[PDB]
């Protein structure tokens, strides 16, 4: 049962390495800083600090684009729990390049390391469903659907906690808080190998009939079931050009691409990479914000231990639509409580009801469910491909939004926003004219 649940639990090592970096931030720069004038012995310009973090933030969701497209040939080859071996005592190295940066230098054990965690989970976002969807019997399946996802949030909020400005937060703590994201790394490679090894990998890629019917009984049915991976290998798949040229594929692909751009250029991880700086940046006291982020990345889990009954049950719609109209309403009203601040205090606590508002909104619609639709609106032939248009476009969009935002707030000020909410009325209404159930 607990190693059971840990078992996929690469998910909730995601999840960390996500809001990671927000809480440590303050105290992390500062050994930016002075690490740079015990070497060069002039102080790092303003601008170069603030851009040098913006890259360590936004390596991690470059590196998952790279990783994620390394999972065809890994998992064709090693298998799936094969893979997920493999990026683990892989996912060591970058962990304890973080947790021992406090010796040399972060230069390269932060921001070489940030990549490399990235690589890590990005190649597991695809294995971790894909080795869960090859094990779980033909009828039950698609019960996965948020199940994942509730790790990521966990993750995230464990990542708060220990973030905390008492525990791990702090100039002599962050490494621990950092390297602390090789421990499930560790107590996975303890569970996960005896654990079952993948049937349809086995007896089609391997070649060995004794090797899929053994771990097939812990559970010739299933077994004929497999050739399904003969019958489909003559449909062939489509390549990712040929996805652009086919008009009957057009309006799924720019969909996708929309509800993947629109998903992360909504700023819901320039949320939980910036929450301490975002909450600093209106009403909230240097002390809460270590205190108010906790409880945002709490807030995030309850919307989602919900919004796994609530996606399949309210339909894919509406749900989408009600989620980037309150992403959209929540950010006007926040761009907003930040614009003018002289109504505090009745403006702050305002901007803290947006930034939950916006969570539990965006928990619900944008999203789940843009994942969940490209397995469903695209053939098996073009499904491979679509995933990468998807995978590609989502990671990217993750990076820039990692990337641009420190900028954002202190170019736009209290309008930080105000492109979020453009991104979200816009998605808004293609969902709406375009994407039916």
């Amino acid at each position: 049962l607990a190693t059971l649940i840990a078992a996929f639990g690469s998910s909730f090592q995601y999840g960390y390495n996500v809001a990671a970096i927000n809480s440590p931030s303050e105290f992390m720069k500062d050994f930016y800083a002075y690490t740079y004038y015990d070497r060069v012995g002039e102080y790092m310009n303003e601008f170069y600090l603030t851009l040098l973090w913006s890259v360590t933030v936004s390596m991690f969701p470059f590196g998952g684009f790279l990783g994620s497209l390394m999972v065809g040939p890994l998992v064709n080859n090693l298998g799936r729990k094969g893979t997920l071996l493999f990026n683990n005592i892989f996912s060591i190295v970058p962990a304890l390049l973080m947790g021992f940066s406090e010796l040399a230098k972060s230069f390269e054990m932060i921001i070489v390391a940030r990549v490399l965690v990235g690589i890590c989970a990005g190649l597991s976002s695809n294995v971790v469903p894909m080795y869960l969807g090859e094990l779980a019997p033909k009828n039950w399946r698609g019960a996965l659907g948020v199940v994942p996802q509730l790790f990521i949030t966990i993750g995230i909020l464990v990542a708060q906690i220990f973030g905390l400005r008492s525990l791990l937060a702090n100039e002599e703590g962050w490494p621990i808080l950092l390297g602390l994201t090789g421990i499930p790394a560790v107590l996975q490679l303890l569970f996960l190998p005896f654990f079952p090894e993948s049937p349809r990998y086995l007896l089609i890629q391997k070649k060995d009939e004794a090797a899929a019917k053994s771990a097939l009984r812990r559970l010739a049915e299933i077994e004929e079931i497999l050739e399904e991976d003969r019958a489909e290998k003559a449909v062939g798949f489509i390549s990712v050009l040929k996805l652009f040229k086919m008009r009957s594929l057009r309006w799924q692909v720019i969909s996708i691409i929309v509800l993947m751009a629109g998903q992360q250029l909504s700023g819901v991880n320039a949320i939980y990479y910036y929450a301490d700086q975002i909450y600093l940046s209106a009403g909230v006291n240097e002390d809460d914000v270590q205190y108010v982020t906790a409880g945002t990345g709490a807030v995030n889990v309850l919307i989602t231990v919900c919004a796994i009954f609530v996606v399949e049950l309210m339909g894919r719609r509406f749900l989408l639509l009600l989620g980037f109209s309150v992403c959209f309403t929540a950010c006007c009203v926040l761009t907003g409580a930040l614009a003018l601040q002289d109504v505090i205090s009745w403006m702050p606590y305002v901007s803290i009801a947006c930034v939950i508002s916006y969570v539990i909104g965006h928990a619900l619609g944008p999203s789940p469910i843009p994942a969940l639709l490209v397995t469903e609106i695209f053939l098996q032939s073009s499904r491979p491909a679509a995933y990468m248009v998807a995978g590609t476009v989502h990671w990217l969009s993750n990076f820039t939004v990692g990337l641009v935002f420190p900028f954002i707030q202190v170019g736009l000020g209290a309008y930080s926003f105000v492109i979020f909410a453009v991104i979200c009325l816009l998605t808004t209404v293609y969902i709406f004219l375009i994407i039916p159930e």
